[PDB]
């Protein structure tokens, strides 16, 4: 959320910018001068957005981690019918987030048409001084930004729509809510925001600490797997999507071109058939996909990988049995 | 061979940032011992210009260590951040000596001297001859057979890295692994094109397979005994988990990942000797920190925390 690659452009008082000097200087000067988008779809009969059936619209990139999560709750909860979804393009340049309906696995945008997901934020907020950035849902009723906050479309997705969902599942479930709190606020530094971190590292010190941090936390979380199958310990949760999006990157991406490169997670006893336990619950599997995952990364980052070289990466069967089913 | 991007050149004798091998001139004279020979083995005429950094060079350092000829041939080591001006001698920095021979300040200056106006890259390692004050040879593994054989008369240990019944495959292994191994992941580390680096992948990962799969049954490369070829293999394996893998995205598979080659290399890592001329430090400081289009903002990565001092278990291959 916090770190953006050396290359990321903004928008700044409705207008596009390569960059904006002033709003530079220093450890992420520009997002605490930015606007976010934090409006909640809420089952209330006073609430301004209350959740229907055909009314609220998903942006979202397979590469994207943060998007990811959104995608993963949306196919467990059962609510592709309910909301809908375009997929931008993995690739982008000057202009951000792109629409090309033609490449494989991205679509247009179905609400208005547009070139590039920059738009739609201009028309939602015409004034507005932001990083242009997925997840985006999208009311249109209202024919606005509803949220732009991965962590809270996960949470509205998973308590709000319960009534348009085809399965009968709870992801922030009683008794758990607390604990599934408590972790995701956790992982979310060392963890999440940690990848990046070490990866749009400019100095050494920076990185070192986001390395050391980052893989401590993963020893942690390791031993706590061993005998509880989930984070929260009995029960799928939103705490587990969260991990899952970053894993699922880690070996393929975050250890080679982010450089976090001191052990696969393949290699950890417990984390690693956690994740072959993640990709395999059912709908999942079709949410991952690693040809846009790789693509962005390793071609969207030029102050990272210059000669923009898609690296091959390990042969992960993710499909390989595992026996955690056990707990 | 394939060198990073901003790999400059000497030119007509002039040192220039901007225009090859095909182009360039090298230095291939021997040491032989036999009376009639240019260069004839001495015990303090050679000199060996080396980077622990750099593999080919390190080459020269293991067998060295192995025949003992640590008092017969003198050493140099370059400064592991290189630049504008080449391989530079840095004496204040851990590690480094001086120019023992003339003083100088950029590796360049020595090949300047020995060929006033040669076309050629500055690179490691360099033999010496302090008597007619030029350059001997160039290439790793042409002075690597030169110290294991042609030194037998100013050696400490009697080691014998191309022993007779074994040459045979000695020979065909060291260029077997040469482009698809040794020289590959240069190949795919300096990659500007997705093919070449899809192939350079392909075939390095393939001939590393192979040889786990070999290395299997029998303790060395070449069988019985310890060997060039086993030198040839050790100074990319000791280099690929912490660099070669990352830095040049070579990141199929760790080396430690491996059943055979990785109790294999600490099987090496822990002869005698082959400890010393380790310089990890060297290695990820040079490789991180001098290329710029590989790894434009210098970060030098942490890797893994390999401990190559692990005891191992193919002492029961038979073998020294």
């Amino acid at each position: 959320m916090h770190h953006h690659h050396h290359h990321m452009n903004m928008l700044v008082d409705g207008e596009w910018r390569t960059d904006a000097h002033e709003l530079t200087a220093g450890d992420g000067s520009f997002e605490r001068q930015a606007t976010t988008f934090r409006n909640w779809v809420q089952d209330d009969s006073d609430a301004r957005f209350q959740p229907e059936a055909g009314r609220y619209h998903l942006y979202v990139s397979y590469a994207c981690p943060w998007a990811h999560r959104t995608l993963v709750t949306r196919t467990l909860k059962g609510l592709e019918d309910a909301i809908s979804v375009s997929v931008v393009d993995p690739y982008r340049a000057e202009d951000g987030w792109q629409f090309t309906p033609e490449k494989e696995g991205c679509t247009h945008d179905h609400v208005h048409d547009v070139d590039y997901l920059r738009e739609l934020y201009v028309r939602a907020a015409p004034d507005v001084t932001c990083r242009v950035t997925v997840p985006v849902l999208w009311d249109t009723e209202e024919d606005t930004i509803v949220n732009n906050e991965s962590e809270e479309i996960m949470r509205m997705f998973d308590t709000e729509f319960d009534e348009f969902a085809d399965h009968t599942v709870d992801l922030y479930p009683e008794g758990y809510q607390e604990k599934v709190d408590q972790i995701i606020d956790n992982i979310y530094e060392p963890i999440n925001n940690g990848v990046y971190r070490a990866g749009f590292a400019t100095e050494q010190e920076p990185y070192d600490e986001a390395v050391a941090e980052l893989f401590g936390a993963l020893a942690h979380w390791d031993d706590v797997l061993a005998d509880q199958r989930y984070l929260a310990g009995d029960r799928l949760t939103e705490a587990d999507i969260a991990m899952f999006t970053t894993l699922v990157r880690f070996d393929n991406v975050y250890h080679t071109h982010f450089m976090c490169n001191v052990q696969y997670i393949r290699e950890f006893d417990n984390l690693w058939p956690y994740l072959r336990d993640l990709y395999q619950t059912h709908g999942i599997a079709e949410t991952v996909e690693m040809d846009h995952i790789t693509e962005h990364y390793y071609t969207t980052h030029p102050d990272v990988n210059p000669h923009r070289i898609v690296a091959r990466g390990p042969d992960l069967d993710f499909e390989a049995p595992h026996s955690r089913d056990e707990l």
